[PDB]
C-alpha cells in the first residue's frame, strides 16, 4: 500500500490545462483535415480527368500566390495553413522539460526524507497516553495558578530526553539549507519562461494569414501558362483553435505567477511548525528571518497526507477542537 | 476494502443525466453526417466531372446565400449548422467544473473527518453489554415509579467519563463553523448557473435557423458568373437534439433548486443527532438557530453508509424496533 | 517486491532521447506519405485513363531524370526521396548493440553483487544500538580532553571483530580489479562511435538532394518517345525531420562527452566510502591512485537506491544532520 | 517463484537473430506490395476501360516474357518475383526443429536433475559454520608448521560422513554418460546444417533475376494477338531484404561455429568444480581425459543461476575474495 | 497449484501438426484470394461499363466451359476450383473426434486414479529413513557372506505389513483390466482412418483439374448468343497449398504407425514397475503374458511427471545413481 | 475453489452439437454475401450509368419473376433467397429455452441439495479406521465359520447410531418425491420438439426454391415497359448450408431419444447406491418398483464429481480392487 504521492493539486491542474487539452484540441484538426479534399480548384474546360489531377495536386505542394505584373520573387507563400497541423503537436510535447524536471531529478530525495518523517516521527501525541499524559498534569491536579504552568512544561522538550535526537536537529539542519526552493521554483519559473514562443508564434498567424483564395499557376505545357484559382477549405476552423489555445495559455502564466508571490511574499502559514506550536513544541523565531527553506515545501506535502495516517487524524480530532480547563478532562480520560 | 463513499446518489444522477447523454447524443450526429455527402448542389449541364466538385466544395466553406439586388454585404450567413458538431461538444465539457470542485478541493478533508467517525466512534451501542448495560438498568430491578429514571440516567453522559472527550466537543466546534456548507453549496449553486448559456445558446438557433437551401454564386471563370441552387442534407436531424437538451437541461435546474431550497428551509431532521437523541445523548437546543452547520452535510454521508458497518446495522435492529417496558427484557438478555 | 534498479537516470534519459522521439519522428512521415498521391504527372491530351495510369506507374518506379543532350547513362538518379522511409528506420534499431550490451552481458553479476550489499551489509549504524553503543562513548562519559578520542575509537574496526570478514576484503579485492569500469565505458563509447553514420549519411541528404520535379521520358509506343514533367508531394516535409534529427543527435553525443569526462578526471566524490568516512571506517589512501575501480560505478547504484531501504533512510536522517558534542545526546538517547 | 532458466543467452541471441528479424523483414514487403498496384502495362488506344483491366489483370497471372521469333516453348519466365512473398516465410518457420528439439526433448529430465542441485546441495559452505568450522581450524590454532595441514584436511570428504552418498557419487555416475552432450551438439549442428538451402535459395535469385520489364501477348481476339509491355513495381525492394539475409544468416553461422568448437577444444574450465576445487572438494583426475561430460553442460545452466540463490552469493563473496592467514580469522568471527 | 498433465508430447505433436498448420495454410488463401479480382474476362468492343459488369459476375457463378459443337449437356465444370476455400475448412475441424474423445470421456478416470498415486503413494524410499533404513542393513553389520540377504529381504513386502494393503492390490486387479488400452488405442487408430478422404479428396483434384482458361456463353440480348474467354487468377497458388498437405497428412500416418507397431509389439519397458523392481519390490512373472494392460499407459503418464514431485526427485538421485556395497554407506548416513 | 459442476458431458456435446456450429455455419454466409454485387442484371445498350443503377437496385427489393402472358397477381416470388441469411439465425437462438430452462430454474436446489453431499456425507469409510475398523472384525479375529458374519454386521447401520439419522432417511424422503425427474425429463423432451420446425422449414426450401435467374421488368419510363433479365450470385452455396444442417439436427434427435429411452426403460445400476450396496449399507428392495426417482438423476452428478474429492478418491482405490478374506489385512494394517 502508498499513501505518500509527491503531486500536488496545483501541478495537476496545470498539466491538464496546459498539455492535456492541447492534445484533445489537436485530434479534432487532424480528423477534420483527413476527412476531405485538401484542395478545391477551377480547372478550365479542355482538361482531362487526369490531366486536372495534376492541377489539383501541384498547386497544393506549392502554395504560392500569382499576383499578376510582379516578378517570381515576390510571390506570397502560404505555408502557414499546411504546416500546422504539427506545429501544434510541437508545443504540447515541449511543455515536459518543466514537467520532467521533477519525477527524474528530485523523486527520490524528497520521498526518501519524507518517508522517514511517514514512519519513523509519528510517537508525538499518539503515543503520549503513556508518554506525556501521567508527567505534566498528572502533578498539577494534586498540589497546593498561572503562574508555573511554564515552569514544569519547559522541561519536556528542552531536556534531553530519549525522544528528542530526532527532534530540533531537523530544524537546525534545513532550517538554513535552501535547496528544495532552488529547485521547485525552477519546476515552475520555467514553464513560465517556455510558454512565451507558444504564444509568441500563433499571436501573428492569428494576425497576418487571413485569406485563403490563391491563383495558382502552372507551366511548360507539352506540344502558355495556364492559371486556376484555387480554394482551401480548413482555414476557417484551423485559426479557431488559434486563439482560443492563446487565452487558454496566457491564463496559466496568471494563477502561477500569483501563486508563487502568494507564497514567497505574503503567506507565512506552514502548519508544519505552525498547528504544533501550541501542543507543546515551541519554535524559537529563527524561521521567521526567511521563508525560502525546504521545511515550507514539506508542509504542503505533509498537508496533502493527512487521511491514510491514522494517529494524525486522531491528532486532528483531539488536538484542534480546542485552540485558543482542556486538560482538566484529558487526565481523568486516559487514567488507565 | 472500502466502506466510505463521498458521491450522494444525487450528485450521481445529476452527473448521468447533464453531462453523460449530453455525450451520448453527440456521436449520433457525428456518425449520422460523416455518413453522407454534406451537400448537394444542381450544377448546370456544360460542366466537367471536375469543374463541377469545385461547385461543390466551394459553396461548403462559404455558406452564404446571394439574394438578388441586394450588395455583397448584407448577404445571410449559415455558419451556424456547419458550427455545431462541436458547439454541442464544448457544453458537455464545461459541466465539469462544479463536478471537478469536490474531487480536488475537498476530497481529503471531508474522509479525512469521516474515516475518523468510521474507526473511532463505533463504541456506541455495540459495547454497551459491558459499557452501560450493568450500569443504568441494573439497579433500577433491584429497588423497592416514574419520577427516578432521569436523575440516574443524567449521570451518565454528564460525568466526565474516559468516553466523554470524543463527544460533545465535535458538536460544540462545528456547531458553528460552516465551512463545509459554504462549499457543498457553491457545488450546485455554481451547477445551475454554468447551465444558462448552454440554454441561452441554442434557443434562438431552434428560433431563427430553419431554412436549409440557399443559392450560392461563384464567379471569375477562366476564358461571367453562374449560380447554383445547393441543399444541405443534415439541417433536420440536428434540430432534433437542439431541443430536446433544451428541455433535457431546463428539467434538471428544478429539481436541484427544490433539492435545495428543502434542504436549506424546510427540512429539519439530519439523522445524525435526532436518531441518537432517546437512546440516551440528548443534544441541548444549540443547533435549532441555524441549519448551515456541517453536521448536516456529514449526515448524508453517514446516511449513505449504512451497510458495510456491521455495528451500526445492529443499532439500526436493536434501537428502532421499540421506537415511541423494552428495558425489561434487555436486563434478562445481556446478564452474562 | 523489488527495490534495486540497474538503469541510471542518465540511460534512461539517453534511451528516450536517441532511440524513442526517432521512431516517433518516423511514423509521421509513413502516415503523410501513405495518405496522398506518390506523384503528381502531366499527361499529354490524346492520352486514355488507363495509358495514363502507366506513365504515372512507371516514372514512380524509375526516379530517373531525363536532361536533354546527354546519354543514358548520365541521368540523375532520384531514388534517395524513395528510400528513406526505412533508412530513418534502420538507424532507430541499431542503436541498441549498447542497449543490449547490459541486459545481456553484466546483468547477472552486478544485480548478484548488489543484493548481497542489500541483504547483508546493514548491521551497520542499525544495529549500533548493541553493536557499539555502549562501547566506545560509554566509558567516555565515565572518565576522570582532546588527545584520547582516536586511541579508544582505533580498536573498533582494526580489531579482528567477528563483523570484520566482510569488510575491508571486498576494498582489498575489488580495489585493483577493474573489470566493470572496462565494460560501462565501453557501453558508452560505444553509443557515441555508433552515432556516426547516423548523423554522417542523412548529413549529404540536406545539401544534396533539393529538387522535387524531373522529366521523365516513356518509350517504345504501341502502332515516338513521350516525356512529361512529373512532381514529387513528400520532399519538402521529408527533410524537416532530416537535420532535426541532426541536432538531435549531435547534442546526445555531447552531454554523454561531458559526463564520461567529469566522472573519470573531474569527479572524486563516491558517496560509497566518502559519505560513510567520518563515522567510523576510515579507508586508507589506497585508492586516491586510481578512479577506475568498480567501487565507483556501483556507488552510482547505491545511490539510486536510497528509499526503499529504511535502515539507509534512517542513517541518512541520523548521520549527516550534524556533519562538520553530538555524541553527548547519543547515549543518553540509546541507554536502553 | 522461478529461479531456474533453461535458456542460455547465446540460445536466445541466437532465436532473435536467426527467427525474428527474419519475420519483421517480411511484414514490410507484405505492407508494401498491397499498397500498390501490382502491374503497370501500356494498353493500346482503342480499348476500353473494361477491356484494358483483361490485359492488366492476365499478364499478372502469367509473367511470361515473349521474345520475337522463337517459340512459345523457350520464353523465360517471372514466378521467382511473384511466389516470394511466401518463400522469405517458409524459411522463418523451418528453423524451429531445432528449436523445438528441446522443448518438447529434454525440457524435464535436465531441469528435474537441476531442481535436485538447487534445493538438496546447498549445506556447502554456508551451514559450514557448524559444520565444518568448529572442525577442521579449531584444532589448528590450538597445538604446538605447513607439513600438517593437508593430513587434518584429508579426514573431511574422504571420511564416511553422512553428507558424502549425495557427493563424488553425481562425478562418478555422470563422468562417463555422455547424453546431454550428444543432443546439445544436437540443437546447434542442426542449425547449422538447416540454415543452408534458406542461403542457396536466394542467392541464385540474386544473380540470375534481375529484368522487371516483360513484353506480354494476348491472343484470340472477339470478332490478331496484341503485345503490351509492362512493368513490375516491387523488383527493386524486394532484393534488397534477399541479400540482407543473406549476410544476416551468413555471419550467424560463424558466431556458432566458434562457440561450437572452443567450448568442445579449447575452453577447459567449468566453473562446477574448478571453483569447488581449492575450498577443499579436491577432484581427481578422472575428467581431464574427456570434455564431453554432462557436468560441463550443467556447468553453463548452474553459471546463469547465480542471484536468486543466497546461499551461493554468500559463498561468492565469503570465498573468492581471498583466491591465491585467511583461516585466522574465519575462526574468530564464528567462534559462536 | 498442477502438476499432473494428461497429454503426451506425442499427442501435442500430432495436435500441432494435423491440426494446427492446416489452418494457418487456409488464412493465406482466404486472404490471397479476397485481395484480387475473381475472374478477368475479354469482353468485346460495343459494351458499355455496366453491361459489361453482368458477362464478368455471371461466368463466374456460372463456370461452365463451351466446347464447340457439343450439346450442353456435355459441359465440363469447374467447381471445384471455388469450392475449395471451404473444402479445405472441413478437412482441419474433422480432426478433432479423436482430440474430442479424450477430453470429454476419460479426462476423468484417468486422473482420478493418477491423483492417488501422486498424494498417497509417496512413502516408498523417501520415508525409507525411518521406515526401513533401522530395519533391512541395521542387522547386517551386526553379525558374525552372500546366501543370507534374500532370506532377510524376502520379509519385507511378502509380510503382511501395514504399508501393503495399497500395493500389490493394484498390480493385481489392474493387471487384467484392459480397459485403458482399449481407448488410447482408439485414440490413435482413429485418427489414422479419418485422415483418409482428407487424402483421397485433394488427390485426384491435383490430378484432373489444371486449366484456367475457358470460354464463357452468355445468351438472350435484349433487343444472338456472345462468348467470352476467361482467366482464373488463383489457381496456381491453391494446388501448392493441395499437395504440400497431401505429404505433411501421409506422413503423420507413419510416425504414428511405427509409435503404436513398437509399443504394442517390440517395447517392453514400462519404468513403472521396471525401474523399482531391483530396490525391493520383485514383481512375479505375471506380467510378461500380455503387454494390453493399463499400467503401461499409466507408465507414461507417470513418466512425464518426474520434476514437481520431489521425492521421485530424490529417488531418481538416490536409486539410479548405483544401478548395476551400496549399502555400506547407507546404514552411515541415515543413523540418526 | 469449486469442484461441484451442474452440467454433464452430454449436455456440453448436445449445446455444442445444436446451438454452436449452428452459429459458426451463419458467418460464412454473412462474409461471402456481403463480399459481392447482390445481383447482375443485363442492361440494355441505350442506359447511362445512373439509369442502369435503378435497374439493379429496383429488382432486388422487387424479387418478383415476370412470366409472358399471365397477369400480375400469378408472378412467383423470390423473397425466400434473401430472407434467410437470418431465418438461419432466429433457429439457433430458439434453442435456448430448454438451455435457460435449467440455470435459471433449477440451478440452485440441485447444487444445495448436492453441497450438503459433499461437505457433511463424507464420514463414511474415510473415518473408518476409528469408526467401525475396531468394531466390526475386531472381535472376529479373537473368537473360537460362514454362518455369523451376517448376526455380527447387522448392528452396525440397522442400530440408531450417532451417524444415522443423515443416512436412510434421505432414501426415504427422496425415494417417492419424483420431481427433478420431472424436470430434466422436460429439458430434453422440450429440445427434441423445439428442432422441429427448424427441419420442416429447411426442408421444403431445399426442395422447392431451386432456381436463381429471373426476368425482372421495370415501367413507368419518363418521357414503355423494358425486360432484363437478372441472376442472383448466393443461392448454390446457400442450400449447401441449408440441408447440412438437417442432418446435423435430425441426428441429434436420435442420440437423445437413445439415451432417453436407455436411462428410463433398460439401465439399472445408479451407482450411487449400487456401488455401496456391498461394503456394509445395504437398501431394502424400495428402489426396483420406480426408477423415476431423483436419486438417479443425482447418481450422475455424483459420478461427474470423482476426483476433487480425495476421500472418494480414497475409497475408489479401497473399496473396488477387491470386489467379488479380504478384511484378513484390513485389521492388521489399520490397528494403530
Amino acid at each position: 500500500l502508498l499513501q505518500l504521492k509527491l503531486e500536488l493539486p496545483f501541478d495537476r491542474v496545470v498539466t491538464i490545462g496546459t498539455v492535456l487539452v492541447p492534445i484533445l484540441l489537436v485530434t479534432l484538426v487532424f480528423t477534420k483535415n483527413f476527412a476531405e479534399e485538401p484542395i478545391y480548384c477551377y480547372t478550365p474546360h479542355n482538361f482531362t480527368r487526369d490531366q486536372a489531377l495534376y492541377a489539383r495536386g501541384y498547386c497544393w505542394t506549392e502554395l504560392r500566390d500569382a499576383l499578376p505584373g510582379v516578378d517570381a520573387s515576390l510571390w506570397p507563400s502560404l505555408f502557414e495553413h499546411k504546416f500546422l497541423p504539427y506545429a501544434l503537436l510541437a508545443f504540447a510535447a515541449i511543455m515536459y522539460v518543466p514537467a520532467l524536471g521533477w519525477e527524474f531529478l528530485a523523486s527520490t530525495r524528497l520521498t526518501s526524507e519524507l518517508n522517514f518523517l511517514l514512519q519513523e516521527i509519528d510517537n508525538c501525541y499518539h503515543r503520549a497516553a503513556e508518554g506525556r499524559a501521567p508527567k505534566i498534569e498528572k502533578q498539577i491536579q494534586s498540589k497546593g495558578t498561572e503562574r508555573e504552568k511554564r515552569e514544569i512544561i519547559e522541561n519536556a522538550e528542552k531536556e534531553k530526553s530519549p525522544e528528542q535526537n530526532l527532534f530540533e536537529k531537523y530544524l537546525e539542519r534545513r532550517g538554513r539549507s535552501n535547496f528544495l526552493a532552488k529547485l521547485y521554483l525552477a519546476r515552475h519559473v520555467l514553464i513560465l519562461l517556455l510558454s512565451a514562443v507558444p504564444i509568441s508564434y500563433l499571436c501573428t498567424y492569428y494576425a497576418t494569414q487571413k485569406q485563403n483564395e490563391f491563383t495558382c499557376a502552372l507551366g511548360a505545357s507539352p506540344d502558355p501558362a495556364v492559371r486556376v484559382s484555387c480554394k482551401l477549405p480548413s482555414v476557417q476552423l484551423q485559426r479557431i483553435i488559434a486563439g482560443v489555445d492563446i487565452v487558454l495559455l496566457c491564463v496559466m502564466n496568471l494563477i502561477i505567477l500569483v501563486n508563487l508571490i502568494h507564497l514567497f511574499i505574503f503567506r507565512k502559514s506552514n502548519f508544519i511548525f505552525d498547528k504544533l506550536h501550541k501542543v507543546g513544541i515551541k519554535t524559537r523565531r529563527q524561521w521567521r528571518r526567511s521563508q525560502f527553506c525546504d521545511i515550507n515545501i514539506l508542509a504542503m506535502f505533509c498537508n496533502e497526507n493527512r487521511d491514510h495516517i491514522k494517529s494524525l487524524n486522531r491528532l486532528d480530532f483531539i488536538t484542534n477542537e480546542s485552540d485558543l480547563n482542556v486538560v482538566r478532562q484529558l487526565l481523568a480520560a486516559l487514567a488507565q
